[PDB]
């Protein structure tokens, strides 16, 4: 855990994506039926919390999505056992947008290219 951690912690605050995300969740309920993502122009509702990320640092992402995701889970949980199930996918592929070749994850101090 580099000491840098709280530029990232703190920055998140910023990254108010879990308005939008937890919105995001919400909309795979009624998306539910169409939630398979078309190639032909996605769902812009992922594509606003990518732009979170992709404003977030780097080292900052890695941490981000793991504070994120419980973060998630804890303001709302959800409840849904098979249509959220599927939903575990999506959520992977919604940051995989934004993601880039990440050097080094400072959340546990990575070894490889975390």
């Amino acid at each position: 855990e580099a000491e840098a951690q709280e530029e990232c912690r703190e920055q998140m605050q910023r990254q108010q994506m879990l308005s939008h995300c937890r919105m995001y969740m919400r909309q795979q309920m009624e998306e539910s039926t169409y939630q398979t993502m078309p190639r032909r122009g996605m769902e812009p509702h992922m594509s606003e919390c990518c732009e979170q990320l992709e404003g977030m640092d780097e080292s900052c992402r890695c941490e981000g999505l793991r504070m994120m995701m419980r973060m998630m889970q804890q303001k709302e949980m959800q409840p849904r056992g098979e249509q959220m199930r599927r939903m575990m996918r999506l959520a992977e592929n919604i940051p995989s947008r934004c993601n880039l070749s990440p050097m080094r994850c400072p959340m546990g101090g990575s070894i490889a290219g975390f």
